[PDB]
């Protein structure tokens, strides 16, 4: 800008030299990209283990009682937003997955219950950093919606977009449920069940 | 635990899909060092180039002068701990560097100047998750230690351990500061400088 034109070759030559780190740093992000992948398919095999283990009936996962419930009740941050009524229908609960959207996509899924229809109950979150939210809308039987009689853990699949702090508030403790069911239950899901951790 | 023999079997089968589970993470930890590593490698070429092209005197960067204080002064986060009594001192930096333990450590070069004598001022943030930080004692001349006479960046070359809420908030803040360095600065200076982030 104002600077000496002897300054000005310098402040290029930088420019040049940042635009090589620029470079370095695609590729750095591209391998890192690479190595997410390959071990999330290499996670697969051993979550669908866990789950033809687990679940083999009217009930989740027949071979191994309220397993995810009581995973889900032994991690602080998701137990904090778990109430005494959804235990009654988490008990139900099948399987827990994390997909890539073909953002991240939490599944659901759920065993033929008194509660709602729905086989599967998905969370998809749209991110560049959160963009936006959608969830399936879940079809309760009559009389069985614990959203009507106050807080509960279903809340957790209401779709969200961007008062304020009202709106921060809420996708803020959204997001980290998330976080911690996709990073941390569904790795370690029996290891939080057994309550060591 | 006191379960059937048939679920004990099944539980037995997940520790053991965990224990596999583990042994891929492990893994992938390694690779993501390796990973982190080379780049680490790859960078340090081209930061020497900008150093190098930037100091080539009793100033700082003389080739392209104040370029530090500017580049610093265009992040907000660290904008906010930089006084106007800080500047005439920040002037004579030449260079900030991070490096790994042979945690992290950063350094701050400085051209002969008639504020402390110390050609380094080093910041060594120690972790497994904040363990603990060492900062050099600066040896300020006579009647040139600014934080005497309140708040300055130099507060940033202080040693902590571990009222609570007090030290909690402190160490939070200098935490977050190296980190905008070491992730932001360093990486990225020039841009700064420009103000084109």
């Amino acid at each position: 800008t104002d600077l000496t034109e002897e300054q000005k070759e310098t402040l290029k030559k930088l420019k040049l030299y940042q635009k090589e780190y620029y470079d370095y740093e695609s590729k750095f992000e591209y391998e890192l990209f690479l190595l997410r992948q390959k071990y999330h398919d290499l996670y697969g095999p051993i979550y669908d283990k866990r789950r033809e283990a687990l679940v083999g009936a009217k009930i989740g996962t027949p071979n191994l009682p309220e397993f995810w419930l009581r995973a889900l009740r032994n991690n602080n941050t998701v137990s904090h937003v778990i109430e005494d009524h959804d235990e009654e229908i988490l008990v139900y609960l099948n399987d827990i997955r994390c997909d890539y959207i073909k953002g991240f996509i939490l599944s659901f899924y759920f065993a033929t219950n008194p509660f709602f229809s729905n086989s599967v109950l998905t969370k998809t979150y749209h991110m560049k950093v959160l963009l936006h939210t959608e969830a399936t809308v879940i079809d309760w039987y009559d009389n069985k919606n614990i959203l009507k009689k106050r807080d509960s853990f279903f809340h957790f699949f209401t779709s969200h977009k961007v008062e304020v702090a009202q709106l921060e508030m809420i996708i803020e403790g959204d997001y980290e449920v998330a976080l911690t069911i996709k990073e941390r239950i569904i790795p370690y899901a029996v290891d939080y069940y057994l309550g060591i951790i």
